[PDB]
């Protein structure tokens, strides 16, 4: 039961950006379908002042990634980000958006 609270679909970088700014946990994240590349989805996370973009890769075998460790889907991928930094250089942490019912 119940939807994911992640999954935006084609919600614009920009767009993406503004509403994230405003949300008031680090790590507060989307999984968003690109603009620039058609078919392809893209992670965008709050943390600070900023929101960050990762693209999210698709190898010859299907399997999602964004660095070296591979995933068969967009589920497993934003899991494992949960509890390991999706940045190398940073420790950023993904956690749901703060909803409203
Ligand atoms: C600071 C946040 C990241 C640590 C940084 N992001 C980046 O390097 C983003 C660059 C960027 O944002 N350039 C403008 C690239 C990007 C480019 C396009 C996107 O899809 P759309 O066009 O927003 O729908 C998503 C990310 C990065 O090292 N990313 C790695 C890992 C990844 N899979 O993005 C990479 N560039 O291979």
């Amino acid at each position: 039961m119940k939807p994911h609270p992640w999954f935006f679909g084609k919600i614009p970088r920009a767009k993406a950006e503004e509403m994230l700014s405003k949300q008031r946990h680090d790590g507060a994240f989307l999984i968003r379908e690109s603009e620039s590349a058609p078919g392809d989805f893209s992670l965008s996370v709050k943390f600070g002042n900023d929101v960050q973009h990762f693209k999210v890769l698709r190898d010859g075998a299907g399997k999602y990634f964004l660095w070296v460790v591979k995933f068969n889907s967009l589920n497993e991928l934003v899991d494992y980000h949960r509890s390991t930094s999706v940045s190398r250089n940073q420790q950023i942490f993904l956690r749901d958006i703060e909803q409203v019912p």
